[PDB]
């Protein structure tokens, strides 16, 4: 077994979302976080060329990156209260990717079997994102 968890990362609010079933639909290839002053308020990842549901609220800007053809995640940071504060998606072309403000509670997810990259992720959400999850595989 190569696959691997890091998470959750925040609090208890919310609901739970999963993007389990969006592993198929290809790699992760993009990225897109809803911010405002103090929070991660949304996330839509795309996987291949195909986006997720959306997940999270309203009340925030849209950032968004696309990530290099064959360019992978394979450490993930980030900060948290009762809700989630900042992400920084370290790549295996050098680049760290990051959305929101340096405050609250640090983490750092790295995976935990050989050769293995992010996949998806998982957490739990409302008008913010309260939670984040990190699924690790080949
Ligand atoms: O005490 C935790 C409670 O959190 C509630 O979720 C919040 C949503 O109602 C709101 O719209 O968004 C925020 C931020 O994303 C959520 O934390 C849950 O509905 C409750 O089940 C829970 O008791
Ligand atoms: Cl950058
Ligand atoms: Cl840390």
């Amino acid at each position: 077994r190569s696959s691997s968890y890091s998470g959750e990362y925040g609090s208890g609010g919310g609901k739970r979302f999963s993007h389990s079933g969006n592993q198929l639909d290809g790699p992760i290839t993009a990225l897109r976080v809803r911010v405002n002053t103090y929070y991660i308020v949304g996330l839509q990842v795309r996987y291949g060329k195909v986006w997720s549901d959306y997940v999270g609220g309203r009340n925030g800007d849209l950032e968004e990156i696309f990530l290099h053809p064959g360019e992978s995640v394979i450490q993930v940071s980030g900060k948290y209260k009762w809700y989630l504060k900042k992400l920084v998606f370290v790549t295996d072309k050098g680049r760290y990717l990051s959305f929101g403000k340096d405050s609250g509670t640090s983490f750092n997810a790295v995976p935990l079997h050989p050769n293995t990259v992010l996949r998806f992720i998982s957490g739990r959400s409302g008008s913010l994102i309260d939670a984040i999850g990190l699924h690790w595989d080949v």
